């Protein structure tokens, strides 16, 4: 009868179709109103770990990619060891 | 000292060249070890607002696109009218 209906939008595959990552194009007001009115907003995404390593900031949007880095990192080798098999 | 150089890495235009959208293919361990070792991991990324709106769960990874939604949504028009320009 009366409804504002949306159709069906396909999903893009980040590993299967084309390598896709995140980059901030948004601003400071994030789900604030939704948090107050309890719309139960989300907050889980493929965060790119922009962390400080050896003097430079790294950006990893994939732990699989970070695995390749952490493994050959003598220091980080003993850090990610718990989720990534080490010992070379 | 000698260490580990890399090649040449570039970035992607956020929505300017192609739509930047987040899709979770990661698992449970979210940069935990990096935090415990104080590499200072990130967290600020383009998250999808997977919230309950009008009975259905919506996913908005781009709040710009959400502005297009809440403007036609009378319900959310009364929520976001405080931050978004509403003449209605």
């Amino acid at each position: 009868g009366v409804l504002m209906d949306e159709g069906a939008v396909l999903t893009l595959a980040a590993d299967l179709s084309s390598a896709t990552l995140d980059i901030s194009k948004q601003w400071s007001n994030v789900f604030n109103i939704l948090r107050e009115n309890d719309f139960e907003p989300k907050f889980l995404c493929e965060v790119k770990l922009a962390f400080k390593c050896d003097g430079e900031i790294k950006t990893f949007s994939d732990l699989q990619s970070l695995r390749k880095f952490a493994s050959q990192k003598s220091s980080m080798k003993e850090l990610l060891k718990d989720v990534l098999p080490q010992k070379e």
